[PDB]
């Protein structure tokens, strides 16, 4: 087995605290585990309202990146909207990066806008899906933001229909607004072949994910091939939580091809 450094990353509304199944279980394999809050996310101490952009949203994990001694590379693992973040991170930090795993998440290409992988989404979910979802507006560095805080039904139904009470009920309690930043991705500069699209990049897809659906998940392969996919069947949207040890198995291999 070889000794990785993986760096997990959250989606919308959620934190560190998501992976706090599987963090353990990676270090007890012998792995250097890092799970960060973004910025406005688990106990992090700013609100969303403070944060202007996709950018400044990732400032954790480009702080901790820039952080990285000389020489050290890790594994990103970024799950729903965190596929985004690390896309981001890649494109600065490439250079210390072995390996992107996206864990049913966004995966953006270096062809078309960085929104566009969301843009589709946002087309084929019906609005329906939201369920009790509360959306929301505010104004940042002269720009108005779209934000969205996940709601009771919502998670109950769209993310955790796989999970126990336990972890359903730690979602009531830890979840916060959030956004997806999606005009301010509209006119950011396009992720870069040189940067983001130099790094290995491993799609593990879930077949019960009712938040990001399976179908939406093979588009994003389809559209932008990776070097490796797996498949975890019976994964809700939450499956760091439901499918702990499957994910910790292609972790392993994952460390041990990069
Ligand atoms: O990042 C997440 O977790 C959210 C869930 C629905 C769409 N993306």
């Amino acid at each position: 087995m070889a000794f990785a450094h993986f760096v997990l990353v959250h989606g919308a509304c959620h934190g560190a605290w998501s992976w706090h199944k599987l963090k353990p279980l990676l270090e007890a394999l012998g792995h250097k585990v890092t799970a960060l809050d973004l910025a406005a996310s688990g106990v992090d101490p700013r609100q969303i309202e403070e944060i202007g952009s996709f950018d400044e949203y990732s400032e954790p994990l480009l702080t901790f990146l820039e952080a990285l001694p000389p020489g050290e590379k890790v594994i990103l693992v970024g799950h729903s909207l965190g596929g985004m973040n690390i896309a981001i991170a890649a494109d600065k930090y490439c250079e210390k990066i072995a390996a992107a795993v996206f864990l049913a998440a966004f995966l953006p290409d270096t062809e078309h806008c960085p929104s566009y992988v969301l843009d589709k989404y946002n087309e084929v979910t019906p609005a329906e899906n939201w369920l009790d979802t509360t959306f929301f507006t505010y104004t940042k560095d002269g720009k108005e933001i779209t934000g969205m805080f996940f709601g009771p039904k919502f998670l109950a139904h769209k993310l955790y229909q796989l999970c126990g009470p336990e972890e359903y009920e730690l979602a009531k309690m830890l979840v916060r607004k959030s956004s997806l930043f999606m005009n301010i991705l509209a006119k950011r500069p396009f992720f870069t072949k040189e940067g983001y699209g130099s790094i290995k990049k491993i799609y593990v897809w879930t077949d019960q994910d009712k938040g990001i659906p399976p179908e939406f998940q093979l588009w994003q392969i389809e559209n932008y091939k990776p070097d490796k996919v797996y498949k975890v069947e019976g994964g809700d949207h939450m499956a760091m939580l439901t499918k702990t040890k499957e994910i910790a198995e292609i972790l392993q291999e994952v460390a041990d091809t990069y």
